[PDB]
C-alpha cells in the first residue's frame, strides 16, 4: 500500500543470542 | 494501587521466537 517502498532485509537483534 | 485498573493479558514476543 505504501508508495514508494524499497527492499531490504531487518535484521532481528535477538538471533545472535538464540544461536549462541 | 492505581484506581480502575482492569485484568488483562498481555503477550510477550519474546517466549514464542526463544521456545522454537
Amino acid at each position: 500500500v505504501v508508495i514508494g517502498i524499497v527492499n531490504n532485509t531487518v535484521y532481528d537483534p535477538l538471533q545472535p543470542e538464540l544461536d549462541s
